[PDB]
């Protein structure tokens, strides 16, 4: 059950977010039959060897951030940003952040508002050489400025 393993922690700010801010933590502890994971923005782009995604300001369009995923517990080969699954410990917890990297925005900065997107979580079983995604699910995600 994919919706039950994740929580996503928005991170809210009273001024425009900074080089390597946290903007949304996700932490999750991986189900029994689940030998890999895959964590992606939704919609990301590649930049310096990462998936680069954006959180939108929802009033208006043209106000966002860029941003990607850094793992910060649980054993295994993540690199920041990657796109492709990497084998995790079952029955043991991982979390990551959002980190923030740039973005558009008017010269006066960042309206308030919230910023939000999609993250992609899968979960994958691998059974005899081949891999099989079991379940996946886009979970909304956000940030804010007061």
């Amino acid at each position: 059950d994919i919706d039950s393993a994740v929580r996503i922690i928005p991170v809210n700010y009273d001024s425009d977010p900074k080089l390597n801010s946290q903007l949304y933590t996700v932490e999750m502890t991986i189900p029994a039959g689940v030998s890999a994971v895959k964590i992606v923005p939704t919609d990301s782009l590649t930049s310096s060897g990462q998936q680069i995604g954006k959180l939108v300001n929802v009033n208006n369009p043209d106000q966002n951030m860029n941003y990607y995923i850094r793992k910060d517990s649980g054993a295994g080969k993540f690199m920041a940003g990657q796109k492709g699954s990497f084998s995790v410990k079952e029955n043991t917890s991982y979390t990551f952040s959002a980190i923030y990297t740039g973005g558009e925005y008017p010269n006066s900065g960042y309206s308030s508002g919230t910023y939000a997107g999609h993250l992609t979580v899968s979960f994958y079983s691998n059974d005899n050489k081949q891999r099989t995604e079991i379940a996946t699910k886009n979970f909304p995600v956000s940030t804010t400025i007061s």
